């Protein structure tokens, strides 16, 4: 296994480990505030990131690298719904950037299986961005109090 | 079966007895107003309190005491959804305090089974607090009329 | 809502609230004593009286008065099976009486729907009387010990 | 069959005929404006009143009088959700009153089956009253636009 | 594992061993006599004590202590029903006492899991006590012959 | 019932009571050590002796003797798998022998039903001997470590 | 509004579960890579138990109005064979067991019995795990390392 691929993989893994904690905490927060629809959705984003992290891990061990679950980067914890979303969105725009750089590297050293995995993960983070923007947009279109009312119940 | 524990059990029973009538009256008031989702939850709060009552009466009789269903304390009856919610919270903060005081005493006299009964009751009373705090929070985040709107239907 | 009708209702409601606790304690006393068939029967009487209180509370609120769950008259707790029965009977003989008086009044002011409610409650309370007198009768016919023996199991 | 009781039945009938049409039109109006949930409720209100009319007609016929389906009094047709609710409420306050006198007369000449019929009808108009009052108050408590909103979908 | 806890556990275990044999013998005695409902209830008490023994054994072994099933204390074998109940009752009073001591010692060295295990055993022994006291109480109220009569058939 | 027969019976019962505790202990020991196929088979051996005891108790009693659950003989506990198996085997050899003497004596006084019951027990204790001897021979044929390995998992 | 020191023990305990979650997950995946699929699966389920404890701790903290700290990750004890891996996990549980015990005493002190109760259940579950670990380790001595890994190839 090419040595920089494993580094790019562990960099993505770093990004997924942050997201898991950022999204989990954010979910629980929304739950404790009684905004249980945002709590459910955010809870699902978090489980998603865990499964990306799992795939990455298996891939690294396969290529004979060392998965680093030790270094946890910086959690972006908002203190209200709108910040909370904007943070996740910032965290995604970042992982989106790193994912692209990795896929480039993989393509360059003919590691097409790793490229494929990254490509799948990227499709999913992009779906997440779509959800996030839409969410922010809807707040402008219906107003914050309404938007929040609509995520009280499931 | 120690006599001071039983004074405690009667005191807790006295609190449940107030909650029952209060919650139930609040339920019927929310229903008369068309706020049926609030009505229905309060009713279930009322019923949960009826089950704790039963538990306390059973325990007391077993311990060879005399359950007091006669002295009924002060109902805190609000006259709108915010006061009503606040009164229930004042009641559970009170009821929670006497629960801890009764627990310390069971521990002291080694009445572990009554300790456990009281702790179950406690945890439930603490979930009720979570509910009430969150509701009050929601009214702030989404505005009174939206919160009430989201509580018309079940 | 005629002002005196509401008094009549709140007064009946007052009697239902005394019946609830009396019968419930009676229930659990019998249960503690190992007379599980009386205890079960009495527990259902206490539930019947709870459903009556509910009907009454709603009607009062519909009539735009204030249900009074704060006042609690005198429980008649007995100390043996025969006394407990005689108590529940005294209490129902007294309930029956206030019910008739309330019906007379509803008729006079033409609140026929409130009268219908009470006549339903009435009938149910006369069935309670019928059960009570039959039990007292049975005790004389089979003897106290036989009668209790037939009420150990469900 | 008493001459005056039949008169009273035909009067109660006249009131039902009016209600049938007023509620049916209000139903279709709310349906036309996209307020499909008021539409549906109000449609059921209309249907109850056709069942009352049918009951009344059979009774008149059994008592050998002539049912009068020819005289239709004044429809109270609102022009917005609030005028429409108030029209129905005025209609039902008037109907209730006629019912009360009708019952008094039946009682007087011992037509207890006609009184029983009219009392059932009465109860049902009182529930229509409870429904209306509650809506009117919901409107105050959630605001006209939130109220209309919650009544768009079924 | 703390050495005094393990001695407590082995002591309790010793109780349960007594109770298993006592309750079982009392069970077959009652069947032999044709009092099958007492026989069957007493059999299930015996079984219950076996489950408690097992759990104790698993715990001791886990705390690397050595389970003592070698020393069997003194049985209290009654000679008629009244006496058999009272024995079981004395045994359960004694065992209760020891359970409470074990629980103090556990809490004190911070063995909160063995505490929990004991608190659960205790509550079950406290239920056996209620059955016991109750049966003794019933022999008074319905008389001895009647009570045995009521316990011939299952 | 012959006075000697009962002594023989109470002796066999004295053997089953040992076996029960010994096997039960051994069982929990193998489960502690993670050897769950031996733990579970040993536990079933326990249950089997519990059933034998129960039959002896019933029979003794029917014969109007006093079952003796008081004297517990000498548990033979091993401290490794090989010893445990060898102990259970020693104990079963000793029981086998007591059973044969009892059978002889029953035949002599013509207590053919007790002979039959002991004969059913005997065939069961010889099945167990078969198992043990086989286990021990399997330890020679495939090696200790292999044998234990083969008994780790259900 | 919960007691400040309780919360601190709570975040502390949460902090222990975040380590267990990662340590256990990596061990699970390593054993999988090696084809020790039975150990893989078991460790995976141990990782999941700890994600669940963490979830309850996060809910409690918030309920008591504190700030859950998912930001500081303590030190993962990664072993490099099956015997070290089990022994690391064991160390990790003796450390967790301890912090848990102190946090419970504190709760009893300030009468927060609902938080005590939550910790007492986590505690039990970690003691269940120590039971498994010690058992596996002892099994390695009784049947031999090679046999033992053999019985943990398949599920
Ligand atoms: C001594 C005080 C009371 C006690 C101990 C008590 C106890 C109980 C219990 C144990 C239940 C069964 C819960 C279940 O469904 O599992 C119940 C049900 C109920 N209670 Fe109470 N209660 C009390 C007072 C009241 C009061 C003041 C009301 C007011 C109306 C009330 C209304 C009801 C109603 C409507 C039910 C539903 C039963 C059914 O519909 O099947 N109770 N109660
Ligand atoms: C404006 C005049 C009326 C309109 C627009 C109207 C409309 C309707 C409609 C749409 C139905 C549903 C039937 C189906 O789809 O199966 C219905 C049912 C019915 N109508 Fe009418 N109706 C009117 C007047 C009356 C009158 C004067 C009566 C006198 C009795 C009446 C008696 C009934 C009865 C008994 C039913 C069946 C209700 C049931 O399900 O039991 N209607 N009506
Ligand atoms: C006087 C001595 C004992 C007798 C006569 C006895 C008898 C019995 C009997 C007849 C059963 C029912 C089994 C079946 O029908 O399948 C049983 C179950 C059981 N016994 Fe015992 N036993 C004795 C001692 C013990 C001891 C000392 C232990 C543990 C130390 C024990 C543990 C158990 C357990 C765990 C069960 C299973 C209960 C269940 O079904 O959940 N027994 N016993
Ligand atoms: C922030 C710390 C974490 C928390 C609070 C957390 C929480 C959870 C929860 C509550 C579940 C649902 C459990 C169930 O009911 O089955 C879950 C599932 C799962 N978690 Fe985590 N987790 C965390 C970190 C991680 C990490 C680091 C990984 C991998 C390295 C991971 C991988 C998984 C996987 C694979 C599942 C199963 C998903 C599925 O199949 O539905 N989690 N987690
Ligand atoms: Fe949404
Ligand atoms: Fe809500
Ligand atoms: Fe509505
Ligand atoms: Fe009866
Ligand atoms: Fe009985
Ligand atoms: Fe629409
Ligand atoms: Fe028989
Ligand atoms: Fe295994
Ligand atoms: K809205
Ligand atoms: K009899």
């Amino acid at each position: 296994g090419d040595k920089k691929v494993i580094q790019h993989l562990n960099k993505i893994l770093g990004n997924e480990l942050i997201a898991i904690n950022q999204y989990f905490l954010h979910s629980r927060m929304w739950n404790d505030w009684g905004l249980k629809r945002l709590g459910a959705h955010e809870y699902h984003e978090s489980i998603d990131e865990m499964k990306h992290a799992d795939k990455l891990i298996e891939r690294i061990l396969f290529l004979e690298g060392l998965p680093n679950l030790q270094d946890l980067g910086k959690l972006l914890i908002g203190e209200n719904t709108q910040e909370m979303l904007q943070c996740d969105l910032n965290l995604e725009l970042k992982a989106t950037k790193d994912l692209r750089e990795a896929i480039v590297h993989c393509e360059q050293v003919h590691d097409y299986v790793s490229r494929d995995l990254l490509k799948d993960i990227l499709e999913s983070e992009e779906e997440h961005i779509d959800y996030l923007e839409t969410q922010l947009g809807l707040i402008q279109k219906v107003g914050l109090e309404n938007y929040l009312q609509s995520h009280m119940h499931e």
